[PDB]
């Protein structure tokens, strides 16, 4: 039987996983959200369309490189690539584009053009004289945090290039001389760790807001902020954005640990929640990061706010044409966790196989979809969870599992009831019919919710329904989700445009 | 505090659950359990049957072990004049239900119990001619005697013929090979009684809990009406007071699932037969508020099996959306009674308001528990939506009128095989 | 199969009840301890061996009627009754004995002997006028509470009779004219309600005194007390016990409102509890008793402190040889609710058939028994409850499951380790081995708690639990719990006759 | 706070939990999951091996793919000079054992995965010979490569024959068919290997976490042992931290049920043997705190046959004590091993120490999670009583040595086929 069926059906967690089945296929639809930096390997109006083909849902442009007139070009090409499909709209996959900040980072300088090995025990001084911020070599490291020397001390450990070579201060005006604990090659502009200490950069700086409002220019659907410790550096970044950028969502990044002791009003301030594996790894014990993983993906299932989990999920893909054991388990393990979308880097945005990295996390996404233990999530979901809003939608969730609905069809302005229906975790597919191209693209952070863009006029309201129920219903079977004769569960609001989603159909598919 | 045992109710064990339940905490819904009484000379006056009604009948059973055809029809006469004394004003008019009982394969001198594999028929030539004039009298239902197999309620169903196609078949389980063959029995019938008086004479008495509560958990799991019948009360044929176990009984076949509960002769021929109707509406309505929803439905949702029905899938949804906003009710337009038979036996706490224009459908509804069905007598207007609008209105106006709800409080509608519409919707 | 075992491995409440099987035949043991009022019906020492075989635990003596010197002759032929027994100590039924005391009861008094039907909508006088108190008639009804007068105003409602009969008070010095709602015929001494009422008198008269220090001097094992309404009542009964009375067990009997609203602080000073349904369903509603019972039933399940279950479970057995549906199906139901014990009153004190109310009471208990959803019931036991002597118990209950073992044997001195492990409801009857004859008639309050008194003297440590340990297989062989080749739980203190049971054993039946 | 996630075991449901792991909660019991590391020219010097033992590795597996049969003796006789200079101290001295891993069914040039119905023996007439070398070389284990069937395991036992027959079996499952045959292979063996490299060609890469899945679960549910394996720290052969995808494994591999997990070319060739084998021992140690073991426990209890052992069932009632009284150890003499496994099948929190004269089942017990051996050398008292009560003390001096609990602390102890005699004792 497919879908992991006979897997669903067990009444405990333990003979469900002894029940998943290799032999059992999945649906067709995919639900987790896949998230794809842009950079030299993806940028191209060519590989982007074959990006867009392969899966991606979100392009990521990640500003701690590159210039604005850089990045709008490869926000010029995603557009291009995206509008041509906009030919077919039963067939055209809105995609969002997403800016993420620099936020307060620390990095070296440029290594001398004359790369540098750094021999465990040997010295190296660090400085902050920007005569040397364009040569760096195996003596002097300049690097770009002004106010180092005031927040570290003799014994603080500093790590350098994804936290790969470590320093320890040994000397401490201007200077820090340092001993290399961990050596490797150096090379430049690399990213600084100083983990415990109480690192004083602003959350927001000066460059910060010009990316933010250049965002705001390049009418970007969603910002991820680097390095949030508490409520009010998202109130910050909220305040750039401004009453202009107000619709665009703020995912708040979680890598260091204030902000994971100051999740929950995070959360609170925050559209969603990255977590931010790769500083987080560094500003914790790398032992740890799977428990503030299943800690943030828990919480933000709870809330029924979108998580991503990110970074060195398909690592190895940069260099190979298949992903290691670990970067498979890795990939399903959180979508087995709860998370809305899953992210690719270097994997797309310099690694020799971008496009094979989207389609084997579109492949293990959808395999570890079948896998989940519906039975308690939704049980869980339900208890720990009103007004007739939610109800509708935890009702038509519980239609969609009794007559394994091949999807539920929500006509939305916003998202909002596409969204509370993805917060209980149907099984099937949730087509969220807008026409609104900015809630189509923003519904990627929602696992579950394929977005579809009406383009037809305003119909005669009962007419104008039934004409984006009947389009819904063309998108499903021309993506493979059903068939004739199968049955979709459809949600609507009492009139027009209402809020109060409060309609619920259940119909063959003719 | 809190009403209804809403504090009991969100208790997150069954253990919790029972040491949350409050004697200070009074019922708010209206009595959902439907409660069954046999007709005989100390009820089956006009005059008695209208303080039945207003006390509680739903159901009037005649038991055709005893008496005439035309005593029995004078019986049903006088049912009937009584229920439709109160048909000038269709807002709050309480359909009654007409059952007879068969007769069965009965040794009597006076009666004898061989708990031996009896040839005797399951439907005697007797048994036939009562049928056929249950036919002709119009009657609801059937609660057929001694039904040992599926072939016996099969005899039954042919033997009431085309004209009677449509009355419920409700096997009566009382000896020991109907439990044996309980499951195809079940098949065959349309709901189940407990007939717990010659049952423990079957079979051991100690046993009887288990049979009844075995039936009743597989009926409500086939989603088919049961019944719990025969000395629930017994002791008010003389007193005006039930024993504490009595009491007990009651409430807990309303715990244990039953669509409905049954008097004999404690309003056939006892001193108070209107004080136990009274007392049995009493302790269903405060066993309901009882019921651990949170559990109970949790389990029914879960056992139910996937199909492609809409109307099945838009009844679990609705009684899932009616937990999550505490609606008033869930009111059901139905022609033939199925789409709300759907909601009920998913066993929602709010009342399940089914809006018919078939009579026999009205009455039929009080087989199962939660249907509060209300008879539409306006004609069919022309435009479709207009009908149906004014359908929901009426169940609007009896809800309010009967105070199930008031203005501005959420109830759940559903309309169309295939009743496949649910609207969550404040009450105009 | 048998115990209804296929019932017991169903996953959920519903399929557990669609699967108890009239078929399925229970295991011989019967855990539910059965309480027998005694009375002219059934104090003959012949009688009372005959109770004892049919399966009595314990005798109850209701001192609301009676002398001294008639109860002291009843407890005499107990206790002749109980002895004869005592020649196989294999076979020997420790036998209990409980004092019921008045308490702050109403009573008429004796109706003229020259009984009275009351006629509805007739007037009836109340008297306190001593001349009247044995010429009670249609007109004049004299009662013994003297205050009643400042406690009832015009329009309330007085009960007589186990509350058939209910008059309504119309004119109210030292009298009160009423009208009569429910009529009867009205008979000599009948108990008087007044629901709503403050009724003020004290918890514990001079009677009860006498009757309390009566009950030390005779040695009973426990102490029902009537009509207890605070925690402060039942203190007063601990007060009169006294020191010399201190290891008697008071068991608050709960029949009135205040109980119920006071029930926690009652339970907390209370060894147990009896639901007293017969005033308890006068003073309150009487379709709300059956909340009352499972209210108690639960809290004293989670306490581990006994709860009896009491009043007219069998009541139609006074005059017929076989119960009402109801009453079989009210025994039943009160075992699944969780009670330690049940009673018989009238069943067993007056009635024609007290030995087949007996008889009913053990197979019904024991067929409701083998239908417990224990998946369910030690779940929660367990997440709702630690020290190690709790742990060793706990631990011996799933050792037990494990094992479908045919007894759990515990050596105990007070019954604590004993009564520990019947706090989780195991399957397999608790065989506690005692050489306290005190704390074998006690042991009786607890669900499947099978006391044996062990007459052997101390030997040499090792040996004299070994003694102990096949002293009760031999009882579980010689009674039917189990045979050679069974596997059977041993529970015993660290050493001597240590309260720290902290020793399990899993031993195969020789 | 609170250590250990002592706030997230308290959790009553599973979402619950998650919402409460705490990075700020220390872990504080001693590591149970075994960790197995493949030894090769990076690791196979005494000095190495010396570190590899005070890092964390139980089991040293060699593997017959490449080598000679003196290149493979030459290393087990190096991990047993390094394992034995901490003989000296029997409280500290930490058993380790020695893993032979068959080459199997290979197509190499180098190898060729031929995702077919391959028809290479399981059991070449090389393998065995590597197979009777292992039973001449003394190992404690069999990692079978490429196991399709049951039969494929039942060679590699007989092969191992009379003087073999202690020595554990384990397949490895990293083709189509033995994924599909598992259930008879799962019976056959002694434990099983997901050997995920081998199997991650042979099935679609996104397939393999289910397998993994399922058969972690089935070998819990069976109580025989599973290992994880193959690319779990990879990256690691070059460099000194692992990626985010390579602590995730590790850590949901023990979330999953893994009894141990492993390391191949990250010891055997690699440039931080070291490392990677202390990366795996902080990374088990903190999502061991992390088990939901209110759920597993009671899954585990649930699904446990009813049998007559009255080992099996003192082993159930143990862990149940000692999640109720939050024992420091549960500690278990035992000969064979089997009392101490029938321990950790049912996943307690607390250690196990295990106490033997044997030194084969001191270094078996690696296999299992939980199981800490301990050998004790001091000669058999005269009376039972006392050579009892000297292993206990044994155990105890062990427990206080090693951090375990200390004097006071609340123990479970267990002796005796048959191991069926419980104590909760305080250490002395
Ligand atoms: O910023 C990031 O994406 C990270 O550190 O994982
Ligand atoms: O026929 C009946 O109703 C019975 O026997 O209970
Ligand atoms: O006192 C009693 O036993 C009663 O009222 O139930
Ligand atoms: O043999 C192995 O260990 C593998 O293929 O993973
Ligand atoms: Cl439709
Ligand atoms: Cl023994
Ligand atoms: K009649
Ligand atoms: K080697
Ligand atoms: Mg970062
Ligand atoms: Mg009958
Ligand atoms: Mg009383
Ligand atoms: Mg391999």
């Amino acid at each position: 039987q497919t879908q992991q069926l006979h897997a669903a059906m067990a009444d405990t967690f333990l003979e469900h996983m002894c029940r998943l089945d290799i032999d059992s296929p999945p649906i067709t639809a995919r639900n987790t959200g896949i998230i794809c930096t842009i950079g030299p390997a993806s940028r191209s109006v060519e590989t982007l369309k074959e990006m867009i083909k392969s899966g991606m849902n979100v392009a990521r442009l990640n500003f701690s490189h590159g210039t604005h007139e850089y990045h709008a070009e490869t926000i010029k090409n995603v557009r291009t690539a995206t509008e041509s499909f906009a030919s077919d709209p039963i067939l055209y996959r809105p995609v969002a584009v997403a800016l993420d900040t620099k936020g307060p980072e620390i990095r070296t300088g440029l290594i001398k053009g004359s790369e540098v090995e750094l021999k465990k025990g040997a010295t190296l001084k660090i400085t902050l004289d920007n005569a040397y911020m364009e040569k760096c070599d195996e003596n002097i490291l300049w690097l770009d945090y002004k106010n180092i020397c005031k927040v570290v001390e003799v014994g603080s450990k500093i790590y350098v290039d994804d936290g790969l070579i470590s320093l320890q201060v040994k000397q401490k005006a201007d200077f820090l001389v340092t001993e290399v604990e961990n050596g490797g090659s150096l090379g430049s502009k690399k990213g600084v760790n100083l983990p415990g200490a109480a690192v004083d950069l602003p959350a927001v700086s000066e460059k910060d807001i010009q990316d933010l409002k250049f965002g705001v220019e390049q009418d970007v659907d969603m910002v991820f902020a680097s390095f949030i410790r508490k409520a009010s550096d998202v109130h910050e970044v909220r305040k750039v954005l401004g009453e202009k950028g107000k619709n665009i969502k703020i995912i708040s990044k979680i890598e260091n640990h204030e902000g994971v002791r100051r999740f929950d009003e995070i959360l609170e301030a925050s559209d969603g929640i990255m977590v931010a594996r790769g500083d987080l790894g560094i500003e914790i014990p790398a032992e740890k990061v799977f428990l503030a993983q299943k800690m943030m993906i828990g919480r933000c299932n709870r809330a029924g706010k979108p998580v991503i989990c990110a970074t060195q999920m398909l690592e190895s893909m940069i260099k190979k044409p298949r992903p290691t054991r670990a970067e498979g388990s890795d990939v399903a393990n959180a979508v087995l966790d709860g998370a809305d979308c899953i992210m690719l880097s270097g994997e797309t945005a310099k690694g020799d196989y971008p496009l094979e990295a989207v389609r084997m996390q579109h492949l293990i996404a959808r395999e570890a979809e079948a896998a989940i233990y519906h039975l308690q999530l939704f049980e869980e979901l339900r208890r720990l969870a009103s007004d007739p809003t939610e109800a509708t939608a935890v009702g038509a969730v519980e239609a969609s599992f009794k007559c394994c609905s091949g999807a539920i069809i929500v006509l939305t302005q916003s998202g909002r009831s596409a969204h509370q229906v993805a917060r209980y975790r149907p099984r099937a597919p949730i087509i969220a019919v807008t026409r609104n191209p900015q809630t189509a693209r923003q519904a990627h952070l929602y696992r579950g919710i394929f977005p579809v863009l009406c383009k037809d006029p305003v119909q005669a309201w009962a007419e104008d329904v039934d004409l984006r129920v009947n389009f819904a219903m063309n998108v499903g079977k021309a993506r493979g989700f059903f068939k004739k004769g199968d049955v979709v569960i459809v949600l609507t609001g009492w009139r027009p445009g209402s809020g109060f989603t409060n309609t619920m159909r259940v119909v063959p598919v003719p």
